[PDB]
């Protein structure tokens, strides 16, 4: 790991330690997916472990106008996670100290004298694969509290930064979490919610690593297990030793990445492994139930574990229904991308997730960039997802959605493999065409 990035994290640590000293309340601004919430939890946790105080604002998206409304307000430290690198200039205007812990492409702008900017892109590192907002927040606070390291990896998995291994900075965090004693790693089937779902349901809800034929299909997962002689209504731990062996070898046929590293932390037993945690935060994020999600990151797991578990159930059921909708009505294919459109409010905040999973399952052609579109009154919210070989051939979704969205005065961005945008509904056809041309240019 580059020395410079630990050094920059130390500098954020120091600025954070100072504003706590003077008693005053830290302002935490973050995103609403697993990375954003876990990133916000890394920080809240650090600040709690020194009896400090914080106000959280969670956002779907950061705009120039929120930053101006941040511009009034009298707080002396603003801590941005998973956002803000792209608005460095506007953020620089704030009169008060700022920390930005992000893993998106920075705008080209002079970072303020009161701004400490921690971002893998600034240190030769890769923000798409090797470090997320949660890891960056960890690096910012590691020298105050090492116990948040598992949270950091939850955010990495939220952002799909596990491909048969943590890599880069995330590997570094994993190792440091293991020597702290707060993370354990062992080999096993990487099923969803192994301690709280019966096996057929655990299989149905294993979206990553994906299980073609089984994932999203309760009937098929049930019949599958009967076919191979493995009990379907028992939880995975409760199976016989011989049923475990049969199931490894049979699921490994379907996808070999299903057997691998499982990440546990004693603080999260009774909820599940690290990917399960990330699952829970996404369900919390999608239902606008921040506080329960953030609360889970601090330890507030009383009757509220049970509330999160049941948000998760309904989210996973909307994801199942989501996927069947894609199998039913497939995509609409242009030259260089394909898209999927909805006004069903039920697919409100999951369009991005169901696109990613449809591609891993290869229900939609994984080599053709996919844009999911949710109507929002007079606007349309775009969630673009592709795969690594498409990125290797030149696709960059963050670049293409920013530039296409900006032709309509709109906002877009993200990373190479996944991005967002907001455009007027009236401009959908024209936006999609423009995105189609740019992706053509990027691959030609
Ligand atoms: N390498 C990545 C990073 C992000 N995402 C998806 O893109 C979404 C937005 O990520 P953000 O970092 O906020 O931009 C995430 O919730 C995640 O599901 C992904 O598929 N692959
Ligand atoms: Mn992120
Ligand atoms: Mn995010």
């Amino acid at each position: 790991l580059p020395d410079s990035i630990l050094k920059r994290g130390a500098e954020a640590s120091k600025v954070l330690e100072e504003h706590l000293e003077r008693g005053n309340i830290i302002r935490i601004i973050s995103h609403n997916d697993a990375d954003g919430l876990s990133a916000a939890g890394v920080v809240a946790r650090a600040i709690s472990s020194m009896n400090g105080q914080f106000h959280i604002s969670i956002l779907s998206r950061l705009k120039k106008e929120f930053i101006k409304k941040l511009s009034g307000e009298k707080y002396s430290l603003f801590f941005f996670c998973d956002m803000g690198s792209a608005y460095l200039e506007e953020i620089s205007r704030l009169k008060g100290d700022v920390i930005v812990a992000d893993h998106h492409q920075p705008s080209e702008s002079e970072a303020g004298p009161h701004v400490v900017h921690i971002n893998p892109h600034l240190h030769g590192l890769d923000g798409s694969r090797d470090l997320s907002a949660s890891g960056t927040a960890y690096l910012a606070t590691r020298l105050l509290n090492r116990k948040t390291a598992p949270l950091a990896l939850v955010g990495a998995l939220g952002d799909m930064q596990y491909t048969d291994g943590f890599t880069g900075a995330n590997r570094f965090i994993m190792e440091e979490a293991v020597e702290e004693g707060v993370l354990q790693v062992h080999s096993d089937l990487k099923l969803a919610s192994r301690y709280t779902e019966p096996l057929y349901r655990s299989i149905a809800y294993t979206f990553n690593p994906a299980l073609p034929g089984l994932t999203g299909d309760m009937e098929a997962s049930m019949g599958f297990l009967e076919n191979i002689g493995v009990s379907y209504g028992v939880k995975y731990p409760d199976l016989s030793p011989e049923e475990r062996d049969v199931l490894r070898d049979e699921l490994t046929r379907i996808n070999p990445e299903i057997f691998g590293e499982v990440f546990t932390s004693r603080e999260f037993r009774n909820i599940g492994d690290l990917s399960d945690i990330a699952g829970v935060l996404d369900a919390c994020g999608k239902n606008r139930k921040y506080g329960i999600g953030i609360g889970l990151c601090l330890g507030e797991r009383e009757g509220a574990l049970d509330v999160a578990l049941e948000l998760q159930k309904n989210y996973r059921e909307e994801l199942v229904k989501g996927l069947a909708w894609i199998r039913r009505e497939g995509s609409t294919t242009l030259e260089n991308l394909q898209y999927i459109y909805s006004e069903d409010k039920a697919f409100k905040g999951i369009m991005g997730t169901i696109a990613s999973i449809s591609l891993s399952l290869k229900i939609l052609d994984p080599d053709i960039p996919l844009l999911g579109l949710s109507r929002m009154d007079q606007h349309v919210k775009v969630s673009a997802r592709t795969t690594r070989p498409a990125v290797e051939r030149g696709v960059n979704l963050g670049v293409a959605l920013r530039d296409a969205a900006a032709s309509f005065g709109g906002t877009g961005g993200g990373h190479d493999i996944a991005a967002g945008a907001m455009v007027p509904y009236r401009d959908m056809e024209s936006f999609l065409q423009l995105v189609d041309e740019i992706l053509g240019t990027q691959t030609g």
